[PDB]
């Protein structure tokens, strides 16, 4: 359940913003927030484009482990569908990008026929690298728009969710050219844009 | 110039003890000298981790203030980079832990990417309280083995210093085991083991 | 009354002998014909003048103190200076830990802890001897821009704040005193001061 | 597993550059084509001393192109960082077979070791990589090194190669360096002044 593609289904609350760019490659740097709460269900930070397929890539956060974790799906494939081909041992499983930091995304729609995400960043423990992460065969050919989310998702009631978290997505670029975002939805949430940067804060 | 990386620079004399474990979290009691004479350098108590990043943590004596006063060096970073998160207006600047008071010293080689030192005791005015000292970002990871030394360091000559203390690091343990720790190298030093407990005593 | 120049003042009523705040640097700034500092410091018997000036040449904040007739030739630096002082600062928009006794040993020290321009992250123990300092009436936060020329010459616009105030292990709340060019926010133990002319 | 540096677990050709400088620049000749099955191709330069480093191109057969790569200490590829040029060079494209490339490399440019590439991606496009490794804080070195090497971590004994580069216009601190050979493993090396070829053939 999730509409990130303007229909109904953001069974959640947050804020969202538009990249309005057909581009191929997608750049930003993301404020992991320096904390959070979240009480009912899961917070999303991510990127992603619309309009053909639908893609949420971005990161996912971890009560458990106190991480922004990597997170991707593309089209009908998610989470148990993603490769990690560079990093894999210091962003996955127990691991993910520390809270606090400056993370940098880059997302190619289509390379060679695979989506790829790459992280720059740091983990819990103070290592910083590079993750390279793919869903192969996703073929992505024409879309309308990126996107620019912060949300708490969930598969219970949404009115049980109770949230505190604000991030930043800043210097983003698509094919090198700087895009500046428009506000699309406030859910409990507040979205500011100057320039090619939009700042989320999701309170509830 | 130091050389508790068993090679060298031990610009002094002292004693020296290894703990041979590889844990993360290292704990111990320090009784603290009730009497010292230090004549031509500066007397050192420290416990630290060794092989992958070099670490000092423990107490510098201070003859202006007759005090032993916290001291934290990890890797390359060191006096100048550590932050008192609790307790400082008690147990740093011209205070610290009194002569011949116990300290109980809590070492975490990386919470988070910080090392942090946790020091219960006593200072001059006999408060009794807890410092939490931290140095941040030093993502330390695979350690070889952990230390225990009583030295006196100089920037000058070795040939000089007289020197005439003595204290003993008891209920050591590291991941909540206790440990024994193994004489390494006695100068100008008497090191003597008993169980999880070592006593150093530092005559010139 | 010798504010030479414009700025906001608001008084901390505590006659405590240790003063902290951590105090967020503007992340933007200008000034145009005078020196912009951002100073905390004490009152009623040997002033003072304790926090940062702003640095055009360089880019950031300096450590500046003056206590009594004693001035920033007679600063000594115990710790730090190798990346706190000369070329360097305390970097725009990072937040630095003040603290401040009045009287240690007969010396007023200021200790920083903050950012520099490079990214080092650590301390300055900063120190003038022989200070003596007695009986105080209060403890004082100050953003402004102060000259030696001509006064409405001066255009500026630059925000801080100092934060989680305590003086004597304790702390305050903050009474605006003047508002000069400046607009001053308390809120408990804070005060936000805005310089725009 | 490399031995730069018993680990020279591959075949190649070495030659040593006897300069402490901090700052080596030289235009590689990167083969027209390569014949590599049972390891990987590398070319590339570094120092040597208390802190090893391997700066230079490694081989891709799946994109057929000679792709950035760095190593300095125990902090690799997959901590260098590219400030400019990383959409062009990077990922599946690299340096163009056949073509040549500068390489300049700071050891120590405020505590790190930076990589720049002047050269053309298989797509034609010509200019600049800039990669670097943070917080190396490389102190004094011995010497410098230009290599060829097939390496593997299986057995060197089914290494097949063919190819062919050179190191040309070699200078470190802008003073000329000649490098004199070190070892040769099926490899010819040849020495001209300040240029280096090398072949590797098995």
């Amino acid at each position: 359940k999730t509409a990130e593609a303007a229909s109904q289904l953001t069974d959640g609350i947050g804020g969202r913003a538009y990249l309005n760019s057909t581009g191929a490659i997608f750049v930003t740097k993301i404020q992991l927030p320096s904390s959070i709460q979240v009480s009912n269900g899961t917070a999303y930070i991510y990127s992603g484009f619309s309009g053909g397929t639908e893609s949420d890539i971005g990161f996912q956060y971890s009560d458990k482990y106190n991480v922004w974790k990597p997170y991707m799906k593309v089209g009908s494939k998610g989470q148990d569908q993603v490769q990690y081909l560079e990093g894999g041992s210091q962003f996955t499983n127990t691991k993910g990008f520390r809270p606090g930091s400056t993370v940098q995304l880059t997302i190619y729609k289509n390379l060679n026929g695979n989506t790829r995400a790459t992280y720059w960043g740091t983990n819990n423990a103070g290592y910083n690298g590079r993750l390279i992460s793919e869903i192969s065969k996703t073929n992505v050919g024409s879309i309308s728009k990126w996107k620019a989310l912060a949300t708490v998702a969930t598969t219970g009631s949404r009115q049980s969710i109770k949230s505190n978290f604000s991030t930043s997505f800043t210097n983003i670029t698509i094919d090198n050219k700087a895009i500046t975002p428009v506000i699309d939805t406030q859910d409990f949430a507040k979205v500011t844009v100057s320039g090619n940067s939009v700042s989320l804060s999701v309170v509830k």
